[PDB]
């Protein structure tokens, strides 16, 4: 069978916000046995030698913690050494992000660093990429990538943001089946009290990239923020502070997902935990981003065998309130007939349109993307051939 559920969590050192000074791996093993995911993306997984403040292996005490679970194939991808811990660098502190699996590796992982020239030229590395092969049972060969990128924190953060996500994304291959998750540490649209947020122009290059945000798909954005502290509160900015993720390639359908509430106070992140299916290869997959600059959303056609195809449309514009324009795709013959129209409205907060059907794309076909006013006129149009 094709299932695969994938989960990412920023575990913030295995230290809940409900018992701070206290490091509990237990607790954090024990949603993951919950939640019993194929493979687990961990953020904020220490590796320290002693001293004080030390989180010791961390990465050791999970994997002891979840063996007879069946988390045997563990790796850890180093981001940072020689933190502050408790007001001063510890020495020989490391944070790491982890792949934890049940299904055996192909090959080993591989750390790419990411770079923070903007917030510190010259400085010290502090994040980076983790890419593992997993062999998984019945599907196959599946490439998991984990991240963690900077905070927004300043205008050269998010540069930085932008550098490490080029990076990020130009090592993912859309063409084979391939997830990328972590703490991405961006919303989806840009936050409207920093001038220099640029999350519309990251989220198109993922687009481009042939990336499906699997929440969005599936659910409201609105309904999955994954800062522990703003689940529940339906007030600005809560809603919006999704910045876990998980993005797949063409050839996945996502079938459900949910926030973990097992232990919500366990970290300071929600786990996301994602049910996805793997399908054949993907035979076409192309995005054509929407709106006058390409920042307005997109649509992302994926053609399959036998003979399925898939639109997913996405406006990514807006917050709390709706200003009444839509993302709108057609899928047009050569004569310029439109065969499908898919259309999505509301805000970044509402889950995406998706439709699959059955159909061919016929020689000559074109994929077009717009952005419609809400009375109805064209704002933006863009159109490319297939
Ligand atoms: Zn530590």
């Amino acid at each position: 069978r094709r299932d695969l559920r994938v989960m990412t969590w920023n575990i913030h050192t295995a230290v809940a916000p409900d018992a701070p000074g206290v490091v509990d791996e237990p607790r954090i093993a024990a949603v993951i046995r919950a939640e019993a995911p194929d493979v687990v993306v961990l953020n904020e997984v220490h590796r320290d030698a002693p001293g004080p403040g030390s989180h010791g292996d961390q990465p050791a005490r999970l994997a002891e913690l979840l063996a007879a679970d069946g988390y045997v194939h563990t790796w850890f991808g180093l981001t940072e050494v020689d933190l502050p811990h408790e007001g001063a660098v510890l020495p020989g502190s490391s944070n790491g992000n982890v792949v934890m699996s049940r299904h055996p590796f192909v090959g080993g992982g591989v750390v790419v660093p990411l770079p923070n020239e903007n917030y510190e030229p010259g400085g010290k590395l502090r994040r980076s990429l983790l890419t593992v092969t997993v062999d998984v049972p019945g599907l196959g060969d599946v490439v998991v990538h984990a991240t963690h990128l900077s905070t927004p924190g300043s205008a050269v953060l998010v540069e930085d943001q932008k550098e490490q996500l080029r990076i990020v994304l130009d090592h993912v291959d859309a063409r084979v089946p391939s997830v990328l998750a972590g703490d991405l540490n961006i919303w989806t649209t840009d936050v409207p009290t920093q001038p220099y947020s640029q999350n519309n122009l990251m989220q198109s290059w993922i687009a481009e990239d042939h990336l499906a945000d699997t929440w969005r798909q599936v659910n409201d954005p609105g309904a999955g923020p994954t800062m522990t502290a703003s689940y529940g509160r339906p007030e600005s900015p809560h809603p919006d502070r999704r910045i876990d993720y998980v993005f797949a390639t063409p050839a996945f359908d996502v079938v459900a997902g949910h926030v973990s509430l097992v232990d919500r106070f366990a970290s300071d992140h929600l786990g996301v935990v994602m049910d996805l299916r793997l399908g054949g290869a993907p035979v076409a997959a192309r995005t054509v981003l929407a709106g006058e600059d390409g920042l307005d959303g997109w649509a992302q056609l994926t053609a399959s065998r036998p003979g399925r195809l898939r639109l997913s449309v996405c406006k990514n514009r807006g917050q709390a309130d709706d200003d009444g324009t839509a993302v709108r795709a057609v899928l047009r013959n050569r004569a310029g007939v439109a065969l499908r129209t898919v259309t999505d409205s509301g805000t970044s907060r509402d889950r995406c349109t998706v439709e699959t059907w059955r159909g061919a794309l016929p020689p000559g076909a074109r994929l077009e993307a717009c952005l419609v006013g809400a009375d109805g006129t064209i704002l933006a149009s863009r159109t490319e051939t297939l």
